[PDB]
Protein backbone atom coordinates (compact mmCIF):
# COMPACT_ATOMS: atom_id res chain seq x y z
CA UNK A 1 0.00 0.00 0.00
CA UNK A 2 0.89 3.82 -0.13
CA UNK A 3 1.50 4.04 3.60
CA UNK A 4 4.80 1.40 3.15
CA UNK A 5 6.34 3.86 0.55
CA UNK A 6 9.66 4.09 1.60
CA UNK A 7 12.02 6.80 -0.25
CA UNK A 8 15.22 6.43 -0.83
CA UNK A 9 16.96 9.97 -0.04
CA UNK A 10 20.29 9.35 -1.29
CA UNK A 11 18.38 8.96 -5.03
CA UNK A 12 17.97 12.81 -4.28
CA UNK A 13 20.24 15.89 -5.04
CA UNK A 14 22.65 16.04 -1.38
CA UNK A 15 21.70 20.04 -1.39
CA UNK A 16 18.28 18.81 -1.62
CA UNK A 17 18.08 15.69 1.52
CA UNK A 18 21.35 18.98 3.42
CA UNK A 19 17.99 21.83 2.89
CA UNK A 20 15.55 19.07 4.10
CA UNK A 21 17.19 18.18 6.68
CA UNK A 22 18.22 21.75 7.85
CA UNK A 23 14.20 22.04 8.23
CA UNK A 24 13.36 18.68 9.21
CA UNK A 25 10.27 18.40 12.19
CA UNK A 26 10.24 15.30 14.30
CA UNK A 27 7.15 13.09 14.03
CA UNK A 28 6.42 13.12 17.95
CA UNK A 29 6.26 17.69 16.83
CA UNK A 30 3.39 17.49 14.92
CA UNK A 31 -0.26 16.12 14.64
CA UNK A 32 -1.89 15.56 11.09
CA UNK A 33 -5.91 16.39 10.98
CA UNK A 34 -5.61 14.28 7.92
CA UNK A 35 -9.50 14.36 7.99
CA UNK A 36 -9.83 17.95 7.29
CA UNK A 37 -8.76 19.14 3.85
CA UNK A 38 -8.10 22.91 3.94
CA UNK A 39 -6.89 23.27 0.17
CA UNK A 40 -4.50 21.88 -2.23
CA UNK A 41 -1.25 22.30 -4.28
CA UNK A 42 0.15 21.45 -7.25
CA UNK A 43 1.20 18.17 -5.69
CA UNK A 44 -1.59 17.01 -3.35
CA UNK A 45 -4.11 18.39 -1.00
CA UNK A 46 -3.41 20.52 2.37
CA UNK A 47 -4.69 19.80 6.03
CA UNK A 48 -4.86 21.45 9.13
CA UNK A 49 -2.46 20.62 11.66
CA UNK A 50 -0.81 21.01 14.97
CA UNK A 51 2.66 21.60 15.56
CA UNK A 52 4.40 21.44 19.00
CA UNK A 53 6.93 24.39 19.49
CA UNK A 54 10.17 23.92 21.50
CA UNK A 55 8.06 24.49 24.86
CA UNK A 56 5.48 22.04 24.08
CA UNK A 57 2.98 25.08 22.97
CA UNK A 58 0.35 24.02 20.04
CA UNK A 59 0.95 25.88 16.86
CA UNK A 60 -2.41 25.80 14.47
CA UNK A 61 -0.45 24.76 10.69
CA UNK A 62 -0.99 23.95 7.37
CA UNK A 63 0.25 20.48 5.73
CA UNK A 64 0.73 19.82 2.34
CA UNK A 65 1.30 16.25 1.55
CA UNK A 66 2.10 14.28 -1.68
CA UNK A 67 -0.79 12.47 -3.26
CA UNK A 68 1.18 10.46 -6.01
CA UNK A 69 4.53 8.80 -4.83
CA UNK A 70 5.51 6.25 -7.76
CA UNK A 71 8.79 8.21 -8.57
CA UNK A 72 11.51 10.04 -7.01
CA UNK A 73 11.42 12.63 -9.76
CA UNK A 74 8.13 13.73 -8.26
CA UNK A 75 9.61 13.44 -4.89
CA UNK A 76 12.19 15.96 -5.59
CA UNK A 77 9.96 18.49 -7.02
CA UNK A 78 6.97 18.07 -4.03
CA UNK A 79 10.23 18.96 -1.51
CA UNK A 80 11.60 21.94 -3.85
CA UNK A 81 8.23 23.56 -3.16
CA UNK A 82 9.08 23.62 0.23
CA UNK A 83 12.95 23.69 0.17
CA UNK A 84 12.69 26.71 -2.05
CA UNK A 85 10.14 29.02 1.13
CA UNK A 86 13.43 27.95 3.50
CA UNK A 87 15.00 31.47 4.13
CA UNK A 88 11.56 33.57 2.98
CA UNK A 89 10.83 35.92 5.73
CA UNK A 90 8.91 38.91 4.40
CA UNK A 91 5.17 40.06 5.65
CA UNK A 92 4.01 39.53 1.84
CA UNK A 93 5.38 35.92 1.28
CA UNK A 94 4.56 32.75 3.72
CA UNK A 95 7.18 31.18 5.46
CA UNK A 96 7.98 27.57 5.85
CA UNK A 97 7.76 26.17 8.89
CA UNK A 98 9.70 22.77 8.55
CA UNK A 99 9.21 19.25 6.57
CA UNK A 100 8.68 15.81 8.17
CA UNK A 101 9.51 12.92 6.49
CA UNK A 102 9.89 9.28 8.24
CA UNK A 103 10.28 5.79 7.70
CA UNK A 104 6.96 5.53 5.54
CA UNK A 105 4.10 7.26 3.75
CA UNK A 106 4.22 10.87 2.25
CA UNK A 107 6.97 13.90 3.41
CA UNK A 108 4.91 16.65 4.80
CA UNK A 109 5.55 19.89 3.80
CA UNK A 110 4.58 22.68 7.10
CA UNK A 111 3.43 25.85 6.58
CA UNK A 112 1.95 28.61 9.08
CA UNK A 113 -1.97 28.68 8.81
CA UNK A 114 -4.03 31.54 6.82
CA UNK A 115 -6.81 32.09 8.48
CA UNK A 116 -9.27 33.78 5.46
CA UNK A 117 -8.02 31.25 3.11
CA UNK A 118 -6.93 32.06 -0.44
CA UNK A 119 -7.22 35.78 -1.67
CA UNK A 120 -9.59 34.27 -4.43
CA UNK A 121 -12.03 32.97 -2.71
CA UNK A 122 -11.43 35.71 -0.42
CA UNK A 123 -12.74 38.56 -3.03
CA UNK A 124 -15.29 36.95 -4.40
CA UNK A 125 -17.42 36.01 -0.92
CA UNK A 126 -20.78 38.30 -0.91
CA UNK A 127 -20.04 38.91 3.01
CA UNK A 128 -16.28 39.79 2.75
CA UNK A 129 -17.31 42.79 0.04
CA UNK A 130 -13.87 44.46 -0.12
CA UNK A 131 -14.16 47.69 -1.47
CA UNK A 132 -12.19 49.18 -4.32
CA UNK A 133 -9.42 50.71 -1.47
CA UNK A 134 -9.13 47.39 0.00
CA UNK A 135 -8.13 45.30 -3.40
CA UNK A 136 -5.60 48.04 -4.16
CA UNK A 137 -4.26 47.68 -0.86
CA UNK A 138 -4.35 44.08 -1.27
CA UNK A 139 -2.23 44.64 -4.58
CA UNK A 140 0.18 46.47 -3.08
CA UNK A 141 0.56 43.42 -0.81
CA UNK A 142 1.63 41.46 -3.52
CA UNK A 143 3.97 43.57 -4.93
CA UNK A 144 5.78 44.19 -2.10
CA UNK A 145 5.94 40.19 -1.61
CA UNK A 146 7.54 39.79 -4.85
CA UNK A 147 9.72 42.79 -4.77
CA UNK A 148 11.52 40.55 -1.92
CA UNK A 149 10.71 37.85 -3.93
CA UNK A 150 12.27 39.21 -7.00
CA UNK A 151 15.55 40.30 -4.71
CA UNK A 152 16.08 36.98 -4.00
CA UNK A 153 16.79 35.99 -7.74
CA UNK A 154 13.21 33.51 -7.68
CA UNK A 155 11.13 33.55 -10.35
CA UNK A 156 7.56 32.55 -9.26
CA UNK A 157 6.02 31.35 -12.93
CA UNK A 158 2.60 30.96 -11.12
CA UNK A 159 1.36 34.33 -9.87
CA UNK A 160 -2.50 34.06 -9.61
CA UNK A 161 -4.86 35.37 -6.82
CA UNK A 162 -5.47 31.70 -6.12
CA UNK A 163 -2.02 31.27 -4.96
CA UNK A 164 -2.06 33.91 -2.22
CA UNK A 165 -3.40 33.88 1.13
CA UNK A 166 -4.86 35.67 3.65
CA UNK A 167 -4.17 35.97 7.43
CA UNK A 168 -6.15 36.94 10.62
CA UNK A 169 -4.76 40.42 10.18
CA UNK A 170 -5.52 40.34 6.52
CA UNK A 171 -2.15 40.46 5.37
CA UNK A 172 -1.38 39.29 1.69
CA UNK A 173 0.95 36.59 1.37
CA UNK A 174 2.34 35.03 -1.97
CA UNK A 175 1.47 31.35 -0.38
CA UNK A 176 2.30 28.87 -3.41
CA UNK A 177 5.84 27.85 -4.56
CA UNK A 178 4.88 24.69 -6.39
CA UNK A 179 6.28 26.46 -9.97
CA UNK A 180 8.97 28.65 -8.35
CA UNK A 181 12.69 27.86 -9.35
CA UNK A 182 15.95 29.83 -8.48
CA UNK A 183 17.19 32.03 -10.96
CA UNK A 184 20.92 31.65 -9.38
CA UNK A 185 22.72 34.24 -11.46
CA UNK A 186 20.94 33.46 -14.81
CA UNK A 187 17.97 36.00 -14.65
CA UNK A 188 15.79 33.24 -16.25
CA UNK A 189 14.17 30.14 -15.86
CA UNK A 190 13.91 27.63 -18.86
CA UNK A 191 11.82 23.90 -18.78
CA UNK A 192 13.79 21.05 -18.61
CA UNK A 193 11.44 18.71 -16.93
CA UNK A 194 0.69 22.42 -15.03
CA UNK A 195 1.84 25.85 -16.43
CA UNK A 196 -0.33 28.71 -16.30
CA UNK A 197 -1.55 29.97 -20.04
CA UNK A 198 -4.01 32.68 -19.28
CA UNK A 199 -1.22 33.88 -16.28
CA UNK A 200 1.98 33.67 -18.72
CA UNK A 201 3.75 35.98 -20.47
CA UNK A 202 3.86 36.25 -24.10
CA UNK A 203 7.52 35.47 -24.54
CA UNK A 204 7.23 32.41 -21.98
CA UNK A 205 4.13 31.09 -23.82
CA UNK A 206 6.75 31.14 -27.17
CA UNK A 207 9.63 30.03 -25.91
CA UNK A 208 8.88 28.91 -22.38
CA UNK A 209 11.72 30.75 -20.79
CA UNK A 210 10.41 32.58 -17.28
CA UNK A 211 12.26 35.75 -16.04
CA UNK A 212 10.94 38.94 -13.12
CA UNK A 213 9.36 40.63 -16.18
CA UNK A 214 7.29 37.40 -16.80
CA UNK A 215 6.52 37.40 -13.35
CA UNK A 216 5.61 41.28 -13.95
CA UNK A 217 2.81 40.08 -16.65
CA UNK A 218 1.50 37.45 -14.21
CA UNK A 219 0.86 40.37 -11.24
CA UNK A 220 -0.58 42.20 -13.92
CA UNK A 221 -3.27 39.54 -14.15
CA UNK A 222 -3.37 39.24 -10.40
CA UNK A 223 -4.35 43.09 -10.41
CA UNK A 224 -7.33 42.70 -13.32
CA UNK A 225 -8.39 39.29 -10.97
CA UNK A 226 -8.49 41.81 -8.05
CA UNK A 227 -10.83 44.51 -9.46
CA UNK A 228 -12.97 42.01 -10.96
CA UNK A 229 -13.57 40.66 -7.77
CA UNK A 230 -11.96 37.21 -8.76
CA UNK A 231 -13.47 36.89 -12.23
CA UNK A 232 -11.62 34.07 -14.87
CA UNK A 233 -9.53 36.27 -17.50
CA UNK A 234 -10.06 35.44 -21.01
CA UNK A 235 -13.49 33.22 -20.80
CA UNK A 236 -14.00 33.48 -23.71
CA UNK A 237 -10.70 32.91 -25.28
CA UNK A 238 -9.59 29.35 -25.15
CA UNK A 239 -5.97 28.51 -23.97
CA UNK A 240 -4.36 27.24 -27.21
CA UNK A 241 -5.70 30.40 -29.01
CA UNK A 242 -4.17 32.57 -26.13
CA UNK A 243 -0.51 33.23 -27.76
CA UNK A 244 -2.35 34.68 -30.98
CA UNK A 245 -4.82 36.93 -29.27
CA UNK A 246 -1.64 38.31 -27.33
CA UNK A 247 0.08 38.53 -30.39
CA UNK A 248 -2.64 40.40 -32.18
CA UNK A 249 -1.98 43.23 -28.63
CA UNK A 250 -5.26 42.60 -27.33
CA UNK A 251 -4.67 42.51 -23.48
CA UNK A 252 -7.66 41.76 -20.47
CA UNK A 253 -9.82 44.80 -20.67
CA UNK A 254 -10.78 47.31 -17.95
CA UNK A 255 -12.31 46.05 -14.92
CA UNK A 256 -16.05 47.89 -14.27
CA UNK A 257 -15.27 49.81 -11.38
CA UNK A 258 -10.58 50.04 -11.47
CA UNK A 259 -9.46 53.26 -11.37
CA UNK A 260 -8.13 54.55 -14.83
CA UNK A 261 -4.76 55.04 -13.03
CA UNK A 262 -4.53 51.40 -12.11
CA UNK A 263 -5.50 50.52 -15.23
CA UNK A 264 -2.83 52.04 -16.66
CA UNK A 265 -0.78 50.04 -14.41
CA UNK A 266 -2.20 46.80 -15.50
CA UNK A 267 -1.49 47.63 -19.10
CA UNK A 268 2.43 48.28 -18.48
CA UNK A 269 2.55 44.75 -17.21
CA UNK A 270 1.90 43.40 -20.02
CA UNK A 271 4.02 45.30 -22.75
CA UNK A 272 5.01 43.22 -25.57
CA UNK A 273 8.76 43.69 -24.56
CA UNK A 274 9.39 42.40 -21.08
CA UNK A 275 12.23 45.36 -20.52
CA UNK A 276 9.70 47.91 -20.74
CA UNK A 277 7.49 46.25 -17.98
CA UNK A 278 8.15 47.73 -14.60
CA UNK A 279 10.01 46.18 -11.86
CA UNK A 280 8.52 45.22 -8.53
CA UNK A 281 10.06 48.07 -7.19
CA UNK A 282 8.00 50.62 -9.25
CA UNK A 283 5.10 48.74 -9.15
CA UNK A 284 5.16 49.11 -5.36
CA UNK A 285 6.18 52.92 -5.77
CA UNK A 286 2.83 53.64 -7.80
CA UNK A 287 0.24 51.33 -6.53
CA UNK A 288 1.82 53.04 -3.38
CA UNK A 289 0.49 56.20 -4.47
CA UNK A 290 -2.74 55.13 -6.44
CA UNK A 291 -3.58 53.69 -2.88
CA UNK A 292 -3.00 57.13 -0.91
CA UNK A 293 -4.78 59.16 -3.84
CA UNK A 294 -7.98 56.65 -4.46
CA UNK A 295 -10.19 58.00 -1.48
CA UNK A 296 -12.81 55.80 -0.55
CA UNK A 297 -13.67 53.04 2.05
CA UNK A 298 -10.98 50.68 3.27
CA UNK A 299 -10.78 48.36 6.48
CA UNK A 300 -8.01 46.82 6.34
CA UNK A 301 -4.12 47.29 7.15
CA UNK A 302 -1.63 47.14 4.03
O1 LIG B 1 -4.49 25.40 1.72
C1 LIG B 1 -3.71 26.26 2.24
C2 LIG B 1 -2.53 26.54 1.52
C3 LIG B 1 -2.61 26.25 0.13
C4 LIG B 1 -1.62 26.47 -0.77
C5 LIG B 1 -1.85 26.11 -2.23
S1 LIG B 1 -2.74 27.54 -2.83
O2 LIG B 1 -4.26 27.40 -2.30
O3 LIG B 1 -1.93 28.86 -2.49
N1 LIG B 1 -2.75 27.29 -4.50
C6 LIG B 1 -3.93 26.57 -5.07
C7 LIG B 1 -3.50 25.61 -6.18
C8 LIG B 1 -2.15 25.28 -6.44
C9 LIG B 1 -1.84 24.39 -7.46
C10 LIG B 1 -2.89 23.82 -8.25
C11 LIG B 1 -4.20 24.19 -7.96
N2 LIG B 1 -4.48 25.06 -6.92
C12 LIG B 1 -0.45 27.04 -0.27
C13 LIG B 1 -0.35 27.33 1.10
C14 LIG B 1 -1.37 27.09 2.04
C15 LIG B 1 -1.14 27.44 3.39
C16 LIG B 1 -1.99 27.65 4.52
C17 LIG B 1 -3.40 27.56 4.46
N3 LIG B 1 -3.97 28.15 5.55
C18 LIG B 1 -5.34 28.19 5.66
C19 LIG B 1 -6.18 27.65 4.67
C20 LIG B 1 -7.66 27.70 4.74
C21 LIG B 1 -8.69 27.04 4.05
N4 LIG B 1 -9.90 27.43 4.44
N5 LIG B 1 -9.66 28.33 5.38
C22 LIG B 1 -10.78 29.01 6.07
C23 LIG B 1 -11.62 27.94 6.81
C24 LIG B 1 -13.02 28.42 7.26
N6 LIG B 1 -13.76 29.21 6.23
C25 LIG B 1 -13.00 30.18 5.35
C26 LIG B 1 -11.62 29.71 4.93
C27 LIG B 1 -8.33 28.54 5.59
C28 LIG B 1 -5.54 27.03 3.61
C29 LIG B 1 -4.16 26.96 3.44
Amino acid sequence: MQNTVHIDLSALNPELVQAVQHVVIGPSSLIVHFNEVIGRGHFGCVYHGTLLDNDGKKIHCAVKSLNRITDIGEVSQFLTEGIIMKDFSHPNVLSLLGICLRSEGSPLVVLPYMKHGDLRNFIRNETHNPTVKDLIGFGLQVAKGMKYLASKKFVHRDLAARNCMLDEKFTVKVADFGLARDMYDKEYYSVHNKLPVKWMALESLQTQKFTTKSDVWSFGVLLWELMTRGAPPYPDVNTFDITVYLLQGRRLLQPEYCPDPLYEVMLKCWHPKAEMRPSFSELVSRISAIFSTFIGEHHHHH
